[PDB]
């Protein structure tokens, strides 16, 4: 190739808050993120997610749209009062896509389950790149 | 309590989507869903058609297949970007396609992974159109 169109984005030490009540999906995501050198903080419900976000620098949040007692946009609304941290919504239902697209306080992206975990990594990298200097 | 704003879909109406897809049936279906939501569609079946139609028609967004009969989708993307920075969403199907999306120095505006969820395709097109003025 005579031209340089490709590269490897450096994610080392980026801190990802993974908010997911499903243990196995959360574990899969965590394992894939760590393979890229990212640091992972786990939250299994929204009140925990809000407290962990408030007490620590976070580069990106992967946020379940449906938690046991809060909807994802309720968590995002509270997080946004503390910081402009990028958020990718984890969805599953086509109705979830409608909700995300219509948010007044929007997410940076979404991903639709079931997913190849490599898709999640790609979307995390894309949002981290767009918000590198935000 | 009101968390939503449903006007965002109306902003996509009449925007022009260049759908570059080598499978006639897949492109027919994608076109139908995009038109159902009020967008307009121009169809290209290979890279040469994509380059000609992009050069001559006002295009708001390109939906770009990776596997194409001559130039592949990555090579078409490079030829398109030599002339203009038109937003692009890649239609991917293999893990290796996801790797290549991640490696792009000038990122694709989005991508979607087969099998294609048609409501996800609609939503990602709308989201990129909104982000790119
Ligand atoms: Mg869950
Ligand atoms: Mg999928
Ligand atoms: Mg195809």
């Amino acid at each position: 190739h005579h031209f340089d169109h490709s590269f490897s984005f450096d994610c080392q030490d980026k801190v990802i808050l993974v908010v997911e009540d499903d243990y196995d999906i959360g574990d899969i995501i965590e394992n894939y993120l760590k393979r890229e050198g990212m640091s992972v903080i786990r939250a299994m419900n929204g009140k925990q997610a809000i407290e962990l976000h408030a007490s620590q620098p976070i580069d990106l949040i992967l946020l379940d749209i449906k938690l046991p007692e809060l909807n994802g946009w309720e968590v995002l609304n509270k997080i946004r009062q503390k910081a402009q941290t990028p958020v990718i919504m984890l969805t599953a239902l086509d109705q979830d896509i409608d909700k995300v697209m219509a948010l007044r306080i929007g997410a940076d992206d979404f991903v639709v389950a079931p997913f190849n975990p490599n898709e999640v990594i790609a979307r995390v990298q894309a949002v981290l790149r767009r918000t590198q200097f935000a």
